[PDB]
């Protein structure tokens, strides 16, 4: 053979692959290899004209290397969204039509998400990341682990990324916390789902860093959205900080805006220093040709802003922004836009050890190469990497120093929970009867929560130093609520409300898999383990003062093994999530601390018990 | 093309690779793969007529698949051992003068070790297989990179293990911790040294899991290596055990084992219950025709126990056992060496996800397809793996509770170290006058050293409650000394004597390189580093009552970049150590802990060592 192609020519001969997102990135190049590779590709995606123009380059490329009847060997199918149930139940039907039995599935389709801090993230724009980046691969492998099974071999690849982290490393990626979940949950399903699918299905995750054309000059979108955000995060934390010293409601500071004229603001005696300075910081730093240097925002920023500010509990009218004069295009220059731009590559390149950006095809061919790797299961290979960013190891203690442990002596505890009714007493018990502090309100989801706890805590709610409030689905309001009656808090601890489903992970050879956890089972687990702790952190990163603790799931001895693994793909997940919201509260006036809790280690109950006292005591406690 | 060469023809043409260990096993697969895929390639291994089978094989193969002058594709480096850093010199110069400039070094290479537990291992043996398996990998890169970088281009890959360890968790390996270290710190080398040795050269790693054959039925010797090892510990265990309540010394314990008869020690009513019940043990659960069951030991067997009684403080003569009857063979059946064989394998094959052992030839070809990718640098590629072993997760606190501190009063604390003066002054300092131990013992390296503790330390100096010993390099007198005349210790710490060296990792690309790390200071940078905690780990694990704590270098401030790359691949590669002494300790009578703490984080000095100070008293304060 002659032509870069030989190396592939027989490499995957006789294997059906299903590619979600095969119409462009990686995806199309995956599907374009894989087919030269001998293999028969179903190519999934939204837009039918891009799959079209992309199915007619592989089956044009096939012909040229010798294949006949390529119309056999690529398939199509437009019109997949992969957040819809409903349309990846279609798209494997359409495949097993085609093709019969698929080998491979190449789970790649992604989307970049809400692309905001999570304090600006709307709660069913993270679900539905969520839906489309980490749902979607668990229904898909659902749906076609029975029939791989049964052959008696399958592949499932998940298409991770650098970003969302490492098996025993999170790593932060602020305004992208939704999708740095969305990829650290595809890796922790391959960790975890292993041993279960094993040895007939190889499940591995592939986590390339930054690839050419990721951010999509390639970083001038990027760019406008980072100087956007600096400018709502530093109106907003100059209104905060304007506030805490002077006597106006919220309303009465931000009407100071309404003018939109930096000038007028910086000069108007009756403004608060911080607004003042604020203004002269947009003209001092500001380009002249850029409306941002003489208004204060925009209709999009304010809208922004004002969320943040309901959201913190400030009252202001709905229509506080309606009459906001405009400012004119462009509100950032192209100078400002292409300077951040070239700020963030050089940032980028900065961070490779190999000081080169991978091109998609690049990965492509490395991930084709290792799928013929039929000895591992249960890795992420890095077909790209090598950088310089920082990770937190999770995962590895005592009380805290008795200095800040006096700190607890008079503060509010708020508490979340519903199944874990023991770690709940406890920590109640010790926050009141050890550490002094005035008040626990404890957030139930049900009645029939509250009724147990107040049974158990029966003593302490008679001295009404324990609060219950039923929260239901509304935990942001019950947050409101408890802010408004009791008062804001020190320590926050979310444990979940739900406790881990008791199903299997997969089924027997010839089963029809009945009982296996569903597509909609694992959509309920995300809502109960994930976007339940994200609804509160996205209310608490909020609240100055808190110190909160994201408690992950408990595993006992009469724990299964299946709720062992859901578990360990559990707190894997979420670090991601605490990792980003931690480095994001930094740009924030109120301070806050956030930190994860594991209950599941890597396996008398009383001393399991104390140490989770310990460990929640040892970040919630402030200090001096 | 047809055949399944195809896949490699032109994949590596007009590269040159050496790869050590080349004459079998997956480094010959390797060197084949390689050659088939274009690349001209040395292969250096000990034996001559291996190499040259190897040899004729590779070169006959290319002569089918159409290469002309197969003679200048491979070459032989016969008589190389990697361990000897006089013959790695030679290599590299046959290897230039062969071809030319090297664009791949495949570190291969690798020795099995002592195969013994870390209390029964020569010190030289720990040496030599670091040197073979580890410093010859950092040896071969100091004397290609220079040449790769000025070329602007090159590829260093380490053969490292799944029992190497993983970048932030641990893999215990007993009676393995030598062979263990050496795999862990070829993975921390690529880890450590991908920043400086980018953008012209990648550096990675690959771990396979367990291989077809690497134990060399394929388990018989290392079934037999079981049982005589498990013969071994149950003497040892059950000497240590009578000794406890019996007031004969332990040279006339030792005697009743000299009639070398299982039945006459079982029925003998003048020996102690724990040697009787052991005799019993032998003959229960052992084969009427293995020698094993009748007689107690042998020479080879005896010798060990000698050893281990020896270094343990006990006094007897060095021919105790120059009289011993020799058990007729076999020692241990064939039945029970292919019943253990079998438990070996069931044992492995039970851990595997796939359920499948990989192939030497399979682990190869991944090998070679991931050595086209130019993306990644500072990985470790895992060619085949999933498997079920525990890991433990690495550095992820407080104080120890009050009840533990309490157990403190009246305790003997030896300190090893010298140039961490701060931290030796303080630690003496905490247990002194904080928790009432009773005594410290200084075990320092050379008489300024101890001078300056001394003078750091006047107040207990003159008190009688600090004294110094002047260790050299003889750390394991050292160590008696204390034992002898001062008592046994409970809390052991044990610093490094040396600081990091600060020289530079990298040269510039057209400088000589003569300032950088030489191969000799890599060689003293494990001694001082990793062989220093090695020896007095050794020792200490025979100390009933010990915790030994295992410091890890310290960085600052001042520290360079290059001390801190230098500080994490310390780290890393004694966690292996750590982790593999931990679970050889549950093995003997002698009650240990062992730990390890580290000084370099990820990155007002007095809360910095305060931490230090709770985080050793953690892993040194026992339990009531």
């Amino acid at each position: 053979s002659v032509g870069w192609a030989e190396s592939l020519i027989g490499l995957h001969l006789g294997k059906v692959a299903l590619i979600t997102g095969g119409s462009a990135g990686i995806g199309g190049q995956i599907g374009r290899l894989l087919a030269l590779s001998g293999a028969r590709v179903m190519l999934a995606a939204r837009d039918r004209h891009k799959l079209e123009q992309m199915q007619a380059m592989i089956q044009s490329e096939l012909a040229e290397v010798g294949y006949t009847d390529v119309e056999d060997r690529v398939h199509i199918a437009p019109g997949c969204d992969v957040s819809s149930e409903a349309q990846l139940a279609d798209l494997v039907e359409r495949t097993l039509s085609a093709f019969g039995t698929v080998d491979y599935l190449i789970n790649n389709a992604g989307i970049a998400g809400v692309e905001e801090m999570v304090i600006d993230m709307p709660v069913e724009g993270w679900r539905h990341t969520l839906f489309a980046n980490l749902i979607s691969n668990y229904s898909l492998m659902r749906k076609l682990a029975p029939l791989m099974k049964k052959q008696g071999s399958g592949y499932i690849l998940n298409v991770s990324s650098y970003f969302g982290g490492e098996k025993d490393a999170a790593i932060p990626y602020p305004n992208r916390a939704d999708y740095a979940v969305s990829k650290a949950g595809q890796r922790a399903m391959a960790e975890v789902f292993a041993r279960f699918l094993g040895p007939e299905i190889q499940i591995n995750a592939i986590a390339p860093g930054p690839v050419e054309g990721d951010q999509l000059g390639l970083f001038a979108r990027r760019a406008r959205l980072i100087l956007e955000n600096k400018r709502l995060n530093e109106l907003h934390a100059a209104l905060i900080a304007a506030a805490r010293t002077d006597e106006r409601s919220m309303h009465e500071l931000v009407e100071l805006l309404l003018p939109n004229d930096v000038a007028a603001l910086e000069q108007n005696p009756a403004a608060p220093t911080a607004l003042r300075e604020l203004a002269r910081r947009f003209r001092s730093e500001g380009d002249p040709a850029a409306s941002s240097s003489s208004a204060l925002l925009n209709r999009s920023i304010a809208a922004k802003l004002l969320a943040r500010l309901h959201n913190g509990g400030y009252v202001l009218p709905a229509d506080i922004f309606a009459n906001l004069p405009n400012p004119p295009d462009p509100f950032f220059t192209r100078a400002q836009i292409d300077r951040e731009a070239r700020k963030v590559r050089d940032g980028i390149m900065g961070m490779l050890y190999l000081q080169r950006m991978p091109t998609e095809f690049d990965v492509a061919m490395a991930t084709v190469y290792y799928l013929a790797d039929r000895n591992v299961s249960g890795e992420t290979f890095h077909p790209s990497g090598g950088l310089r960013y920082e990770r937190t190891p999770t995962g590895g203690f005592g009380l805290p120093s008795p200095e800040r442990l006096a700190e607890l002596v008079g503060s509010t505890v708020y508490l979340i929970g519903e199944h874990l009714t023991e770690h709940l007493n406890l920590l109640a018990r010790a926050y009141l009867e050890r550490y002094g502090a005035r008040q626990v309100v404890m957030i139930v989801e049900t009645e029939t929560g509250a009724e147990t706890m107040r049974r158990l805590l029966h003593d302490h709610v008679e001295a009404g130093r324990l609060m219950t409030i039923v929260a239901g689905d509304q935990i942001e309001a019950a947050i409101d609520q408890a802010i408004t009656r009791y008062g804001r808090p020190g320590p926050v601890v979310c444990t979940p409300f739900r406790p881990l489903p008791t199903v299997p992970l997969v089924g027997r050879k010839d089963s029809d898999w009945s009982t296996v956890l569903s597509e909609a089972e694992f959509a309920e687990l995300c809502e109960h383990q994930l976007t339940h702790h994200f609804r509160v952190a996205r209310k608490i990163a909020l609240s100055d003062g808190a110190s909160l603790a994201l408690v992950t799931p408990e595993t006992t001895a009469t724990s299964t093994t299946e709720q062992f693994a859901l578990a360990n793909f559990i707190k894997t997940t979420l670090h991601a999530f605490t990792a980003t919201i931690g480095v994001e509260s930094e740009r924030t006036a109120q301070r806050i601390l956030i930190n994860q809790v594991d209950l599941t280690r890597r396996a008398e109950r009383q001393q399991e018990l104390e140490r989770f006292i310990e460990a929640v005591l040892l970040v919630t406690a402030p200090l001096p």
